[PDB]
């Protein structure tokens, strides 16, 4: 189609690797571009980890509130919150909310171990029937973004259709679909990702991520003016290990989904 067509000649002139996939829930379309190959999630992956714990939640009623201790040796490569909470606690809910709107890797870290290891979070993609996610590590090491190594990567298709379960669907209670909602829509580290491509009126809801290979990712619930919710991920990678950051990328992939509408 003319999306793909402007999406290739975005990827090709990006000198990179990129993976798009939008549910438009007004009629159910998609618009994929590598939509079934497997991307390095990096700070992505947050998102499954909180929605994880959010599901405890609802039978462990008072689970968001149980206070986690931080240790100086908990600390890892990017801590802006928990880093002055040491040698104090936070409560589940703070540390889902740091890792969600302040990306903070010590935060992910707790939500990793109070589901029992990177495996629990991959349970809970099986449980909500997400079949391709797969979390493997932990903070900081799931960042790698090794080309062709399969650990800690979920292809666009799969993320974008999990988000929309998640955020718009029926995989959590609806306190906790809220309170996912809620989390998102509050990031502050989005503006210049998804968001930036995107009419200044619309809401979005997003969490981003990168890593090595020049990794930049983002995924997002999107409420257009006046008409219903879009889900849309945009993975991009790149072939150098020390590759720079484009955010611009994932914008221009977003300006060229929302003038396809
Ligand atoms: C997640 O991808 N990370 C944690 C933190 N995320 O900030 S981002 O979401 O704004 O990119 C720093 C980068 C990254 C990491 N390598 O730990």
């Amino acid at each position: 189609s003319a999306v793909q067509q402007k999406l290739a000649a975005l990827e090709k002139s990006s000198g990179g690797r990129l993976g798009v996939a939008l549910i438009d829930t007004a009629d159910n379309t998609q618009v994929l571009y590598r939509g079934d190959e497997r991307f390095p999630m990096c700070s992505t992956s947050k998102v499954m980890a909180a929605a994880a714990v959010l599901k405890q939640s609802e039978t462990q009623k008072q689970l968001l509130n149980q206070p986690v201790e931080i240790k100086p040796a908990d600390l890892v490569n990017y801590n802006p919150i928990a880093e002055k909470h040491v040698n104090g606690t936070m409560t589940l809910a703070e540390l889902s909310a740091a890792a969600l709107q302040y990306s903070d890797n010590t935060a992910m870290n707790k939500l990793i171990a109070q589901l029992g290891g990177p495996g629990g979070v991959t349970a809970f993609a099986r449980a909500i029937g997400d079949e391709t996610f797969r979390l493997d590590r932990t903070e900081p090491t799931l960042n790698t973004a090794i080309p062709g190594d399969p650990r800690d990567t979920t292809t666009p298709r799969a993320m974008a259709q999990t988000l929309r379960q998640l955020t718009l669907g029926h995989a959590l209670g609806e306190t906790q679909r809220a309170q996912l909602v809620t989390w998102l829509k509050g990031n502050t580290t989005g503006a210049a990702s998804i968001r930036a491509g995107l009419p200044t009126s619309w809401t979005v809801g997003d969490k981003t991520g990168s890593g090595d290979y020049g990794t930049t990712n983002d995924i997002a619930v999107i409420w257009p003016q006046g008409r219903a919710p879009l889900v849309l991920v945009t993975y991009f990678t790149q072939p150098q290990q020390n590759a720079e950051s484009r955010r611009d990328v994932l914008a221009s992939a977003a300006r060229i989904i929302a003038e396809g509408l």
